[PDB]
């Protein structure tokens, strides 16, 4: 019964800690007594590889699930194989112009061609976009209102030690999946990599319900779930190292270092199952897994940086958009409709969506093709190429118009959407655009080459009836110079990105363009995107990224202050049960320090208000505080520190150690006491 | 003046982290006003860079340098090279039975071959062994007596916090280099590889100097060491990845987490300038990397862990032997003749070291031959190989006699040289004794093989008319296995391996052995050998493994005792210079809390006796301390902790912040003080 938190509050970890330490106290009390306790002392600290272990199997066969689920789905927008109704349009293509694959144009009107078959499968589409997203946002409405947003932010804030009883409780696993799956379906600008790593920390929690040691307590679960975040992102990118290193840098809170190898392991055991379940015969570990043999030369290094402006200028275009937009709908009219809302942002996607050849396929698949450079057998109008330079035809205009119209979308229609009532994340998007923007810019500096070879600052460098540039590489540059824009990373990124896409030869324009979108973003603001998205939630996340100008102490922080009541204590002697029953209704705290007397004001021991409630209705089912006596369950060593003290050096205690509050005394004599939740307001 | 340590004590990290804020807050002030000023902040800014980027160029400088000297040397040891006296007896031989390589009996006597040439060449062998080590033991005693032993435990103690101003002096760069030289010279059992990071080190403290924001600051300092550190590991054993894990697990005892892409990039730095520097046209990065396409079987499993056990229970052995003989040879007589005494090891070694075939060749070269599997132009005795399993010779009997009585030889001698004064190492030892045995129970299992294959547990596995078994994977395993179980290094070990020798193939039975020999080994004393000789040495090492079976609390440790005289504490107006002058001539303490008065005892501020000091004289050359007045140069805000605490919160505070010490009071009236030495103390 002690020891409980309620919801939607911060945890205490030294509490904690020394809760583990009484349980190993008590298992080597009788450790060594008999063998059946040899047997469950090692079962217990085998414990530790389990719940990594099992939490990393569970999310390699959810990601499998819903990576099936989700092509699967995305694939009937389109048509149907009546040869094989389980498999997919690409499994029926390849399964011997794919009669076998029909589309709906044809199976009504019967006609394959014209405006009236066009129209139709027009038609069907948006029709088709409508039922998956709504019927998403039913789902997750009615079963589940935790699966919102991505789910980085909560995360991190559930490391760092917060509480959110629901946001990861056993039905939303379900809900999640599914309705991330019918997300994804609907082909709205949202992905299924990053909210997976939610899923991941689910199996996690689930799991540790069923370990006592890890459910009790609170450090060892936030330990696993720092883990399961790095297997989590392992298996969304296919990057093991990237995925331990993301827990480090954007995810995880506290980190002792003895779980590093638990991080490891569980990032290599998510990786492992994914690539193994491929039951269709699918052979990539991800769809879009890439490899690269093509060169880039010294003086390409120019154009990154200039594409570097963009990656991180759009940065701070969309850092400086969706949380106006996130805010505004959340206080207007608009936000009391929320499957009213999705149905129409869904229809306006694909009926803007279809027409464009690029947005008419799926994310990834875009992404796919602009990675890739032309191939020997592509005939796509992507390359319509027909001298030193390579000709060039008619058709490259439309394709630029066609392509530069698909970035013009996929900037404004991603703005408008991650702040949905359904599962959403910001990577698909953010690579997307990034590597539009990159195909641009290789494109334009391909024909500028072309036009104007002459220059002395080309003719040195490009050879004579080959090709120069390599626009497979900007996209990628792009692609990584947006998402390090947008969400602020730099290492981490790098490291992912260079698991996702083997290859070191192209290490050095990755670097160039993340640190130079990293230096533009960070003039316009320098928290990232979740981290503003964190701050637009208001959750108590302590930023170890803050300076305080004023030389300032916690006298101008403890409360209460000259304008508010004085504090709730407790005596020991002179007070019984009945006033505690009167204070507790006639207050609404969360801690008290207990002092001999009024007039002494001394500070003497702590206590929480549940423990204390608990206890007296116990009590009187079935008084004095010093030395019936309920000194024994009156916590009498609390942390304390020096009224004087500056506020930076009590904020560099809170963050070590993890102390809810603390208190704050003169001569002994109490003052005050401050929490988080105090600190963060004056953090204003 | 206010804020030098002493010598040989530990640091306060906030007091230096509230300078760094001061420092911070008077370089914004002026950050803005003019374009000097912003030229100024951005050369302060990448200091950070260029401080790791210098340090990873002279380590890499200084380890080529180094490796080129150690080669000559030692081949020098051997004969010269007539025809071209720079180069050494490989160039020269494979400048091209080498007649342009001569030995010491043809170049005296003339001839080549008899006893006469074998008893010249081993006789000039041990006199020239006997130079180096006299040369190398004399030069470090007269000019650098802080080159001794390896320098990984006196690096652990100064990343945690400790001051050893000659540890890391300009002056032992240079001595502790041709020292270390000198002494793998020697050919004794010592390698170049782990005292390199010692090297390392140095040149980011000698190099920290020239910038004034990283040499008055201590804990920037302690950063820039703990890079330096990865960065030399990583040049010793070429694994960047393995030096960046090293650093934070057996080195760095703080890790902010913003400083690992300084160690990471320490490590790239200086992993290209070992590569990049071959003067002499050598192609590996050290002498000893190597790469292996051999396959293993599923079945092969047994042996690991049985030589894992060995692996295991040598570390023990090892462990308790020299810790034990280190000990004894410091407080026997013996421990007054440092010179005679290595001069008598080198002898040994030397005069025990030339017939047999394997010591007679340098260690590294050793490790290397027992690396590689017998080649196809390979026809030392060593493969002595002439039906399902290979014939084999009787030269293998004799090649077994010969390898055992080397390994008894390498465990035997290895033990009493690591405390000598001279540079030596753990690493090379370590590794030659677990290749050893690995390649004997490979030569072991072979002859088992092909004496027994007719049972069932063979046939089913060996083919016929080809090999079996792979030694030089025993020989790996059982490499890796002894530095685990004498080092008791797991995780970091283990990446160093992998990036010192290619091939993934090889992890599996590298973790089985590793994590059998560790779990061997901490049945015989959960310290490593680094552990062990930090504690001999008794520096203030703050354990992070240790367990309190007592429910004591602070008031156990409140410094004054009722059997000790109390402490030293100030008043602040009956005060005079004269007053505080004899007090302080008087008295040879550290730390003084100031209080306003005798009958009080109430804490009130805190100052250090060096401080306190240099105040007086500053304010008699050119008194009331509350509010000539001394108030502002006294300190009002210490760190204070509550006197009922338990010991292992404030244990906790002083790892997560690193303060010195901590005060303790009761009901505001100050009672004691507590700093590492006594925690450590009660520690015993
Ligand atoms: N009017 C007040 N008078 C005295 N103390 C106050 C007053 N208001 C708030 N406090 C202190 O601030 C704390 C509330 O901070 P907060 O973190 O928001 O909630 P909690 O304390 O439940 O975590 C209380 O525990 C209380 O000690
Ligand atoms: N006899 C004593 N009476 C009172 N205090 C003592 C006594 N001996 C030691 N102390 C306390 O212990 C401290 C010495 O601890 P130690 O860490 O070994 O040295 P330092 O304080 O110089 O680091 C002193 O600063 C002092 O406050």
């Amino acid at each position: 019964g002690v020891g409980t938190y309620d919801d939607f509050h911060t945890i205490d970890w030294v509490r904690e800690k020394c809760k583990d330490r009484e349980r190993h106290r008590r298992i080597n009390s009788k450790k060594k007594e008999s063998a059946w306790e040899m047997t469950k002392s090692l079962y217990d600290a085998w414990s530790g590889w389990l719940v990594v272990t099992l939490t990393g199997l569970a999310s390699g066969a959810l990601a499998g699930l819903i990576d099936i689920a989700a092509d699967w789905m995305t694939d009937l927008k389109e048509g149907i194989c009546l040869s094989a109704l389980w498999y997919n349009h690409e499994q029926c293509c390849w399964g011997s112009k794919c009669p076998q694959w029909k589309t709906w144009a044809e199976l009504i009107i019967g006609q394959a061609e014209g405006p009236g078959s066009y129209i139709m499968n027009y038609i069907m589409y948006i029709f088709w976009a409508l039922s998956f997203a709504f019927l998403a946002v039913s789902l997750v409405k009615v079963f589940a209102p935790y699966a919102c947003g991505s789910g980085i932010p909560e995360i991190k804030t559930i490391l760092s030690g917060f509480i959110i009883r629901g946001y990861l409780g056993k039905w939303t696993l379900m809900i999640k999946t599914i309705t991330l799956v019918l997300a994804v379906a609907s082909g709205l600008s949202l992905g299924k990599e990053g909210p997976l790593v939610h899923v991941a920390c689910c199996c996690g929690n689930i799991f540790s319900y069923l370990f006592p040691k890890y459910s009790t307590n609170e450090a060892k679960k936030r330990e696993v779930l720092s883990a399961a975040s790095a297997a989590g992102v392992s298996v969304a990118f296919g990057a093991p190292i990237g995925g331990v290193l993301f827990s480090l840098e954007e995810v995880s809170y506290y980190f002792p270092l003895k779980t590093l190898w638990r991080s490891f392991f569980a990032a290599l055991v998510a990786a492992f199952v994914l690539r193994s379940i491929n039951p269709f015969g699918n052979s990539r570990l991800v769809l879009f897994y890439v490899e690269y043999h093509t060169p880039w030369y010294l003086f390409e290094l120019f154009p990154f940086i200039l594409l570097g402006v963009f990656g991180g200028l759009w940065g701070a275009f969309f850092i400086r958009a969706n949380i106006a937009w996130c805010r505004r709908r959340k206080s207007t009219k608009f936000g009391k409709y929320p499957v009213l809302e999705v149905i129409i942002v869904a229809a306006i996607t694909a009926v803007i969506a279809f027409p464009n050849p690029y947005t008419r396929l799926n994310t990834s698949e875009l992404i796919k093709e602009l990675f890739t450079d032309c191939g020997p057998l592509e005939s796509s109008s992507l390359c319509d190429y027909r001298i030193p330079d390579r000709p060039a035809g008619v058709g490259v205009y439309s394709a630029i118009w066609q392509l530069c119209l698909a970035l013009i979308f996929k900037i404004i229609m991603t703005v408008f959407t991650f702040g949905i009532k359904v599962p959403s994340g910001l990577f698909i998007p953010s690579m997307a655009i990034g590597a539009i923007a990159g195909r641009i810019v290789g494109i334009a500096v391909e024909q500028l080459a072309y036009y104007h070879h002459d220059w002395f600052i080309f003719k040195e460098w490009c050879e004579v009836g080959a090709d120069c540039i390599t626009p497979g590489l900007y996209a990628m540059v792009g692609a990584a110079a947006c998402l390090g824009g947008v969400t602020r990373m730099t290492v981490s990124l790098v490291v992912i990105v260079f698991e996702l896409t083997g290859g070191l030869e192209y290490i050095v324009p990755l670097m160039a363009a993340v640190m130079t979108s990293k230096w533009v973003g960070d003039a316009f603001g320098r928290e990232g995107i979740y981290e503003a998205h964190i701050r637009l939630n208001g959750y108590p996340f302590l930023d170890a990224k803050e300076e305080f100008t004023h030389t300032t102490l916690a006298a101008d922080v403890m409360r209460p202050r000259r304008s508010d009541p004085p504090l709730a204590v407790l005596t020991q002697d002179n007070m019984t049960v009945d006033d505690i029953e009167n204070m507790i209704n006639e207050t609404s705290y969360n801690g008290f320090p207990v002092i001999m007397s009024k007039e002494s004001q001394r500070l003497v021991g702590f206590a929480l208000r549940r423990d204390l409630t608990i206890a007296i209705e116990s009590a009187r089912k079935k008084v004095c505080f010093a030395q019936l006596k309920l000194r024994s369950i009156l916590d009498m060593s609390p942390f304390t520190v020096t009224d004087h003290t500056p506020m930076e050096i009590v904020v560099d205690i809170f963050r070590k150690l993890g102390l809810r509050q603390c208190l704050v005394t003169h001569n002994g004599r109490l003052l005050g006491i401050i929490t988080k939740k105090d600190i963060l307001r004056h953090m204003a």
